[PDB]
């Protein structure tokens, strides 16, 4: 690329992999959202929580793709693997799966940051710090807070209803 | 001091001690606030309740220091002892500790008022009555009300969640 | 902690130490502020300057404590040592002591940043850069500017009055 | 009086004496104000400072007289002695004389409060605390602050001009 400068092939590939991870996460959240919209699950606050996260993860992927082009790298897309479950159990189960997912995304961000540091790519490092790393820490703290409240509420049906009504 | 009039060395020293007590109380409330912000505690209403009290106690100390200077006394600061606990247990435990703390502050105010009366210092007496004594009585009544509601709510997890959601 | 990820015990402890340093600095500024409010000192602009700094340092400590919880670390508080002086001398003396204090806080921030870099903790590194490092550089530049103006003004009483009236 | 209740002849007389003291103080401040308005003195800020105090002391006297009537006592007026000086010297001299005057008024208030306490007259005690004692403490602190600034400014002519321009 005529514009490419200080942008390694290793980072370019890792960015494409991270796009795939963010799109997969968006897909997982889409599935979580619609599961909580089932008439036999019917927790609207939980559905809304996960639909908003599907939106956030898609936006993350789009920001990465914008950055790939800004740097002169080439976006390459792969299949998006279907989510790991078809049914997501209770709100507690779902929130546990969400924190597992976010910790994996965070680890991928940290790995990419390490790669950028190793490659002396400060634009990449700053981009991640500015748009992704703090967003992830805040979201994981919020999920942990939710998990703690859900756990203290387990008369499990009553507790699940109250959390959806009064927290979400 | 060129302005000092009817202001005993005994009152001046007791005011400095009371500043220290109010700052210690602010510090204790700071610790309480952040404990309830822990991801494994996660009671935001409780965190907010104690953070607002940390602010109130600091403001109290500052008012005392302003008064010390208005009277021509000299502020003298001492170390602030760390709070008595590192972890504060349940909301019930915390509210019990808060009422113990406020009763101690109130007793110190009453002791200082008695000293002012003994020293025939009506400005001091009025200052305490106007800015501190009623504030303390109101706060202790509110804490007692909270303690009673928390106690009636002990399915203890459920009760702790509902109090934070519906009262705080 | 269920949320803790890439957050070393070394950083967690250093953050707690830095909270203590920021709270100690707030306390020092509280003492400076009230000294300049003494009827026999009576430099209101100087009092206001240091009271605003006491507020800034407390806010810094609170931001650190918020971050400690976001990362899944545990806040631990220690005694707050009383300020190093009971009386602070002239505005020049006070401003010299303030720059010494800020340079110490800045060094602690730089030490913690180095630790974060060594531990490959980019969230910590970014947090400090974003909220603390530039704030410190700006404040130290402002103090240095003030020190230079105070020094050029030493008829020392006249100079002290004019600085408080026309700069602060 | 048909309305008089718990109001001793001793307090009634002391209130009349205190009215006289407040009116005398107003007169003294009137003289101070106009001295600083002399073409060969010409310190407008100082003139304004003392004219506002003449107003405050007259208002104090009127509040006392209103209270005397509310309690069923009988106002009795005496001659108002002319102020102690015809010419008031420098701003420093004047501010020294003003603090002497206010300390005397404050002592009279404290004496009357003691008398009210001895006579078990809480309405009197509260009236003084609410309308006079804190006003006096604040005014004496302000005068002490002014005296300190005037003293640090003594090139005495230059210092007198700057204080009037930049403080008053
Ligand atoms: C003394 C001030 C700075 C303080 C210390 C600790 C906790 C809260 C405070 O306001
Ligand atoms: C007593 C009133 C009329 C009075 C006299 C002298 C100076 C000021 C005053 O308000």
């Amino acid at each position: 690329s005529q514009i490419r400068q200080n942008y390694s092939t290793e980072v370019e590939a890792a960015v494409n992999r991270l796009v795939n991870l963010y799109l997969r996460a968006s897909y997982t959240y889409l599935s979580l959202g619609f599961y909580f919209d089932r008439d036999d699950v019917a927790l609207e606050g939980v559905c809304h929580f996960f639909r908003e996260l599907a939106e956030e993860k898609r936006e993350g992927a789009e920001r990465l793709l914008k950055m790939q082009n800004q740097r002169g790298g080439r976006a390459l897309f792969q299949d998006l693997q279907k989510p790991s479950q078809d049914e997501w159990g209770t709100t507690l189960d779902a929130m546990k799966a969400a924190i597992v997912l976010e910790k994996s995304l965070n680890q991928a961000l940290l790995d990419l940051h390490a790669l950028g540091s190793a490659q002396a790519d400060p634009h990449l490092c700053d981009f991640l710090e500015s748009h992704f790393l703090d967003e992830e820490v805040k979201l994981i703290k919020k999920m942990g807070d939710h998990l703690t409240n859900i756990q203290r509420l387990v008369q499990a049906g009553l507790g699940e209803y109250l959390f959806e009504r009064l927290t979400l």
